């Protein structure tokens, strides 16, 4: 079942946000820019713009996004604008200088402290979590969905086979999408 048009925009900016939180997360951890990936200088080529990322990453984290958002939608979430105004209100984190990489790129993610999850909306994301097409990408160290010898990819390691920590991680990522969601302004039930 396709994404429906009305949540077009949201896939983008919650794409755009998951991009700043990831980056936020390896840069507290000593990562720093560099072309090509280096994991014991722990140097990695997408701490950059999101739109600066080369467009078959950009499509992926665009896809991974949508499918966030089709998961919440087949788990029988009602997904919908309700606070128009609350986009305008939105403020980014301010970071200090410490966490600007050497091509200027500083990440910016949304300041969503003000956002609490309902009770409803807690047992959506546990059941995002569980769901089956859950997964974590670990070489892209983040949480995503993986929709249709060797034909399966291991490195996308099912929800279910992680360690705790890893878990932890996964449940996380996903707490924050839904709480994208609701500081953009949508009600989610």
């Amino acid at each position: 079942i396709v994404l429906p048009p009305h949540l077009e925009r949201i896939r983008e900016k919650l794409a755009e946000n998951i991009h700043e939180l990831w980056a936020l997360t390896r840069i507290e951890q000593g990562w720093t820019y560099g072309p090509v990936r280096d994991d014991n200088k722990r140097l990695h080529p997408a701490l950059v713009n999101f739109h600066s990322l080369p467009e078959p990453e950009r499509n992926y984290n665009l896809q991974m996004s949508g499918e966030t958002l089709k998961t919440l939608l087949a788990l029988g979430a009602h997904v919908g604008m309700a606070d128009e105004k609350a986009e305008d209100n939105l403020k980014k984190t301010k970071l200090p200088k410490t966490y600007m990489m050497s091509n200027g790129y500083k990440p910016a993610p949304l300041d969503l402290s003000h956002v609490r999850l309902t009770p409803a909306q807690t047992t959506l994301v546990d059941r995002l979590a569980e769901n089956g097409h859950n997964v974590w990408a670990r070489d892209r160290v983040a949480q995503g969905w993986s929709y249709s010898p060797a034909r399966r990819n291991p490195r996308l390691v099912p929800y279910r086979l992680l360690d705790e920590a890893t878990k932890r991680s996964n449940r996380d990522s996903l707490a924050q999408a839904v709480r994208t969601l609701l500081g953009y302004g949508y009600n989610i039930e």
